[PDB]
């Protein structure tokens, strides 16, 4: 009975695998810039179980350990991070992108013709450039606005994806948070908003229980929206 | 010398070395399967049993596991060497001849992506196109462009509607992929790229599937794996006759754990 | 008796080596078997099949003798002295013409083969498969046409990676400029043929292929790559010689397809 059924190559690996999982399926992080490592602070996590004879055979067998649960753990915490960043939370009183209060609204307009999209954001910019953000912008939009941006015809000789990307030179994403037709443009830079992570996510054991041996995946995170009036949400 | 006897090694360490790299090289140019899949193993030759599920947990308690487990088949193909092509070789200061590994290499690999796309009904082992659980769209039609688009478009819909959420990865038989790139006038632009950016996994096509099909996979770890216990190697099965039989094999399992991960484009 | 040393010698052979890679194209999509040494002559061409009275066994592989190529040329004993004494380098250009014949000769023996001696070439193999060439001027003729020759190379159990070559005339109108089509069709061409496109100035006329590259299917057996040698003293010139041997192996001709 020992607070460490694990070694050290077995702990990098499964540490290296959550940090890849968790690399992969963030979207906040790529239109946000990290005050950190380090009101209240909110913790996200996931927990998973490991049985002793699969620790036992592979040891004594010598053959790698199977880590797919701490990656199904590390794809549900960077989905629980993502529900937080865009909607926050109403029962700790936190508020998101899509939720702030200040910020400015543009009618969604009709995508279904061509044009209807850039027509959207360049009014959404328009109203930036009024309160006095002016550039870099940064464009996140529900699946169903960013699949219809690809569509293809004839005589425009150009996709949409790429007009829209001639004004936000610092990107265009799709989420999966987003409920049906839903897009925000950002005026992005410290100085309007920032992600403060008190520590990053990383697997804990939590003590063995019966034989097994439990752990849990987790992070701690905080979203500080100083400036209201950068952020425009298309509805 | 050295036919004259039995033997139990009729190569030196450097060609032994050539034959194994040549089996390598033509082995990883010829897999679809491997470039969408994550690896479990190498596991070693002694395993022969690998679990299928994932682990969830007066008198006495008998516990019993309640995953299932399953066994892990062996792929091979056989080739034949000349003794006096060894002397010679060995005489003459001339390299080895080793088309015949690279040919049990090839149908070795064949195999493999035969078994990890259809599966073995059977043996009992199911395939990404064979599973049951799985989603299904029409495929609509191709002729006119869009369709595809449209096709994958409702594809990865119905995947998202099951909490799966990619990246998406792509494989298509080849009329497909070669309809996906035609040309047509004031178009400007290929739908193959289009799709490029809703599958950020990849599009590729393989000559294992039939007619007009396709697959749309939303790739992870906890979905589904290869568990590998060998990779491809050649063995020296014992000289019969004068000559020399090798063998060169392998043996790995596709573990399929949320089939509702998988869209069949019908 | 020979009129250069260790560095000159390098120096030439190093001339004739760069000149021969830069123009060798059937050496981009073939495997090579060797080299073999100089000693050896002749090299089978199949591949091998497994009382009171005794048994007599012969060997069922056919067996076919390996060829020369070589071009002659000339080095003068005034301009030799003079770089040895001025310390300038040699000036070697007639070895660079030699080396561009024996390149051209071994492209067209590749391609073409020869009838005479029983030799046998990609275009004129016997039991190969062959395609319509259809229309290369209008959009799309070479795309069906690559599209055809896999379908046809693939009903027969290869499967790839392909390559394709060309003539110079079709590689010219897969690069034409059209009126609001703005994609070169070479592009979506060179999207199929994993192993690559290559345009030759051996083939005739209008005219293409497409194989599915392996060693189990066709390689090069090469026994003496490109060298130069010297040929003796005739009076105050110096002649020296450029030669090679390597012989085409198919093994498999439904692997196989040309564009009629």
């Amino acid at each position: 009975h020992a607070e460490n059924p694990l070694r050290e190559e077995e702990w990098a690996r499964l540490n290296e695998t959550v940090i890849q999982v968790a690399r992969r399926s963030l979207v906040g992080r790529r239109i946000l810039d990290i005050y950190g490592p380090l009101k209240t602070i909110p913790i996200i996590y996931k927990d998973f179980l490991l049985h002793w004879r699969d620790i036992e055979a592979a040891r004594t067998h010598n053959m790698p350990l199977d880590v797919s649960a701490a990656a199904g753990a590390a794809a549900l915490c960077a989905q629980q991070e993502d529900e937080l960043i865009f909607y926050g939370d109403a029962r700790l009183g936190y508020e998101g992108l899509m939720t702030a209060n200040g910020r400015l609204t543009v009618p969604l307009g009709d995508w279904t013709s061509p044009g209807g999209g850039f027509q959207a954001i360049v009014e959404a910019t328009r109203k930036l450039n009024e309160q006095g953000h002016f550039g870099p912008y940064a464009v996140v939009l529900s699946p169903r606005l960013y699949s219809q941006l690809h569509r293809i015809y004839e005589h425009h000789h150009v996709l949409e994806i790429e007009t829209i990307r001639q004004l936000a030179s610092d990107g265009v994403y799709q989420s999966n948070r987003l409920r049906g037709e839903s897009g925000v443009v950002v005026s992005t830079g410290r100085e309007n908003m920032d992600l403060a992570v008190s520590m990053d996510m990383v697997a804990a054991y939590l003590g063995a229980s019966r034989m097994n041996h439990p752990f849990r995946v987790l992070e701690a995170l905080l979203l500080r929206i100083k400036h209201p009036d950068a952020i425009c949400t298309l509805e």
